[PDB]
């Protein structure tokens, strides 16, 4: 909801390392892999769940 | 796709002259009439084809 006001809507998707840990995601930023992919949000649906975001791989980066 | 990242997405609508010819459009810019109609894009669908783009008449210009 905070990025809606932004002129450019975009989202980055990364890859987590082995031994996934939800706590470590918020505790340590080194768990996530350096490589990532930035893209543009298409449209929010939130049909049944409040978060149903759509993610696509558009611009890969390291 | 290039205009999606643009802050202001707009599409221009013009009118072709007599003796329609696709090659002349890319070869000579005189074929298309000077008068145009700029308008904003609504939403891309591409249901059957990969290019199905909507045009509206909002701001006429000469």
């Amino acid at each position: 909801r905070r990025k809606v006001r932004l002129a450019q809507p975009y989202v980055g998707v990364f890859l987590k390392r082995d031994d996934s840990n939800e706590s470590d995601v918020v505790e340590s930023l080194d768990e996530i892999y350096h490589t990532g992919t930035f893209a543009q949000i298409h449209e929010m649906q939130d049909l049944g769940d409040k978060l149903r975001m759509i993610v696509m791989g558009h611009r890969r980066v390291h």
